[PDB]
């Protein structure tokens, strides 16, 4: 769909079974979701945002369900304030941004 | 024009004369930009990302130029890692995320 920007791009996402709202950030380059339990094993990566930097665990091809759209991708868990869906899935499921 | 986002979505801005690179970030509800001086009172404020807080200074009505079109809106300018261009400012420019 096209969504506009009065408010949050706030859209509902499916992981594990569980259904999570998250953010459409173009200003993200990757996905860094809250503290939750997925499987396999886990890579350390550092990310960087306006307030400074932040220690996350990196999981490998994750089934994530945006929109009804599904993307298989790297996902970053950590203390994130909300729930970011960075480009890496935004390509995934064709996202442009248009004006 | 519409804008992949197999690569950061950089544009060039214009404000105060000056000509300055900015990321269109859909996940950022202000804008903000690196320090520089601009006219006007200002107040204090206090913004939050990925990684804490910082503090920055708030000007009102704003005019700034995105490639070819004007928009006018509250800009904040701090110790910001890059210039970001926010909600506020994409609206005035019609600019929208389709997928
Ligand atoms: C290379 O590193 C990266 O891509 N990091 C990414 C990042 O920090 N992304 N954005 C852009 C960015 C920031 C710093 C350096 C580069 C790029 C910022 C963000 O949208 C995320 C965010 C954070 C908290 C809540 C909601 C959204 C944000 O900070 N938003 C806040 C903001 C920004 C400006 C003015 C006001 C406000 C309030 C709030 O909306 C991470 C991997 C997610």
């Amino acid at each position: 769909p096209q969504i506009t920007l009065w408010q949050r791009p706030l859209v509902t996402i499916k992981i594990g079974g569980q259904l999570k709202e998250a953010l459409l950030d173009t200003g993200a380059d990757d996905t860094v979701l809250e503290e939750m339990s997925l499987p396999g094993r886990w890579k350390p990566k550092m990310i960087g945002g306006i307030g400074g930097f932040i220690k996350v665990r990196q999981y490998d091809q994750i089934l994530i369900e945006i929109c009804g759209h599904k993307a298989i991708g790297t996902v970053l868990v950590g203390p994130t304030p909300v729930n970011i869906i960075g480009r890496n899935l935004l390509t995934q499921i064709g996202c442009t941004l248009n004006f």
